[PDB]
């Protein structure tokens, strides 16, 4: 019944969660990560691959991207699937200079569970 809204836990899984940590004197660091709230499985077989961050300034034409990070390692080995220990965790951290405050745009990929894109605002405060 469409009288009843609700909210799916599989999209607040694969969502990129866009966290400022800090901003002052054009000075930014801004976390991304995928599966804060609720854990997105690493294994050999379903990842998440990589993350993209893209950010227009106020008064900008074009959007910049500021960087993307790949996440390489998912446990496979001459051993087999999810043998060699190693995994690494969907979290990035991009560091930047901006002259202005404007609008954050992430983007990132499951490797079985598609595109998934983010947004968040930057107050250059
Ligand atoms: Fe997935």
């Amino acid at each position: 019944m469409e009288l009843f809204q609700t909210a799916d836990w599989k999209k607040v899984k694969h969502v990129p969660v866009i966290e400022v940590l800090r901003a002052e004197g054009g000075v930014v660091e801004v976390k991304v990560s995928v599966g804060k709230e609720i854990p997105h499985p690493n294994t050999t077989e379903h990842h998440i691959a990589w993350i993209e961050l893209v950010f227009q300034p106020e008064g900008s034409k074009f959007p910049y991207v500021v960087g993307r990070a790949e996440f390489a390692a998912h446990g496979a080995s001459v051993d087999g699937p999810n043998t060699s220990g190693v995994y690494t965790d969907p979290v990035a951290v991009f560091a930047f200079k901006a002259e202005k405050s404007g609008k954050l745009t992430a983007f990132s990929y499951c490797n079985i569970h598609g595109l998934w894109m983010g947004e968040a605002t930057l107050s250059l405060e």
